[PDB]
């Protein structure tokens, strides 16, 4: 397998096509992204840390039963995967109070959610991801109504697993984001799921070890990816 | 029934207590508000239309099926409701593109949505009525999942109605906003219906008969109330 043509790139990742039609080939780069794209910059490692990192957690959720994009890696930054007809909706399942929904509702960080909240967000930069919900998805035709709702019961299922996975890691999610796609007409799990896209506090001091360490200028982000993914026991070198 | 008095005042409206403790005095001012209560203005006759306009419409709501609050007009500015135990949580559809939808998704004014969307919105003025969704009544415990989907329910009710009434007046119901409120445990309809809480365009030329006039500084604000007042056959003098 190899790389034929880029296709298209967002923030973070570039997408090219390969020989098989139904396969494309996943390159993270060290762009990270903050502001919805209005800020960007390029750590070391990033694009590696965070392929073995997607890589090691879809396993995981595959394993749970969660339909995923991934075929394999098949570098220390690019992955084959499924091609998916991408649902432009973001789906974001919250446990605690932060980011948006900390400065929207004015709601105070930390707060424990029971039962945990439910986003939908637009995909649009230009934007800045407007919040939407099940309406808009059908009267702008996004997704239909039953692969909402498995997209949503997906989304949850994650949220189980993970809470597990990383509370024995000695951390606390907080909070993430999921993109779904269509496979042949089925709801599969795309994209990714790093440090970039959830928060995770460290279960004992609460530090945050995610992406928020380079949108609150607290710095040492790649060091926090990098010790998550050993707290996991995910090997980087 | 008559006053006792003032419970609390609202952007435009004032609320009193009455010696029965189910029943409030509604007196709607000719305070005019735009931007959540930032900017406030009165005008003649504003508070007379809108308490008028408001009977009007509540009453071809009820005839309809849709339980409200309504009990009987009391003044030219007041009338008589039920005390409701209102849900925090302000319910909108939208028939055509406008307003914060426009400016979210950065779509264009205008655009038919079908079939029409419906907003949540929690409803606090400091926080410029944030939105929300579904997930968020449950968690923080503003409505009962049962109690939603009824006031989910009526709304729509009222726009298949409203919408024939207005197209028969040769208006266009754009959107609206409902408040509703238990009423020993039944789900109601309460606060107002006007050109207030609504978007209202001629027909044949698209002007707008609504408080987009104020928001937009496009004068002639009561004269574009009356003349939809009129339209529908609502007496005003
Ligand atoms: N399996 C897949 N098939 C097709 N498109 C995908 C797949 N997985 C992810 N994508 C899309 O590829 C892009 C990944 O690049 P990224 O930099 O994350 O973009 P964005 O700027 O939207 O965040 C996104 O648009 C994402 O929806
Ligand atoms: N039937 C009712 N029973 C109790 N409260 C009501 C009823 N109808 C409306 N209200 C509440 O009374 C207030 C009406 O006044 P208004 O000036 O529109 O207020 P606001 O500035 O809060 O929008 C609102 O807070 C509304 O929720
Ligand atoms: N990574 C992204 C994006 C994005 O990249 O557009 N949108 C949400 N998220 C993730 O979802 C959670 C909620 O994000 P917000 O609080 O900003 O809504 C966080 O874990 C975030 O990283
Ligand atoms: N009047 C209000 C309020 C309010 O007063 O807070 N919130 C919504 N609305 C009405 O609902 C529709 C959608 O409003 P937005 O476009 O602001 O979301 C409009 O008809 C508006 O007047
Ligand atoms: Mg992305
Ligand atoms: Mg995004
Ligand atoms: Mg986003
Ligand atoms: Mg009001
Ligand atoms: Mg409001
Ligand atoms: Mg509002």
């Amino acid at each position: 397998m190899q790389k034929q043509a880029e296709l298209y790139r967002g923030k973070a990742k570039t997408v090219y096509s390969t020989e098989n039609p139904d396969l494309l080939v996943l390159e993270f780069r060290n762009d990270t992204s903050a502001g919805d794209g209005a800020r960007i910059e390029q750590f070391d490692r990033k694009g590696m840390v965070n392929n073995k990192f997607n890589y090691f957690i879809m396993s995981k959720l595959a394993e749970a039963g969660i339909p995923t994009q991934m075929e394999r890696l098949l570098s220390d930054t690019e992955c084959l995967v499924k091609k998916l007809d991408m649902v432009p909706v973001e789906c974001v399942v919250r446990n605690r109070a932060a980011g948006s929904l900390v400065k929207r509702l004015g709601i105070e960080e930390g707060i424990e959610l029971n039962p945990p909240l439910f986003d939908l967000f637009l995909k649009n930069d230009a934007m800045h991801d407007p919040m939407v919900n099940e309406s808009y998805c059908e009267t702008f035709g996004w997704v239909s109504k039953e692969n909402l709702a498995r997209m949503k019961e997906l989304t949850y299922k994650a949220n189980d697993v993970l809470k597990k996975l990383f509370d024995d890691a000695g951390l606390i999610l907080v909070d993430f984001k999921l993109e779904f796609g269509l496979y042949k007409g089925e709801v599969v799990l795309g994209d990714e799921f790093s440090p970039d896209g959830s928060r995770l506090w460290d279960k004992e001091t609460l530090e945050k070890m995610d992406k928020d360490r380079f949108r609150q200028s607290l710095g040492g982000l790649i060091e926090a990816y990098e010790a998550v993914a050993r707290r996991l026991g995910v090997q980087l070198d």
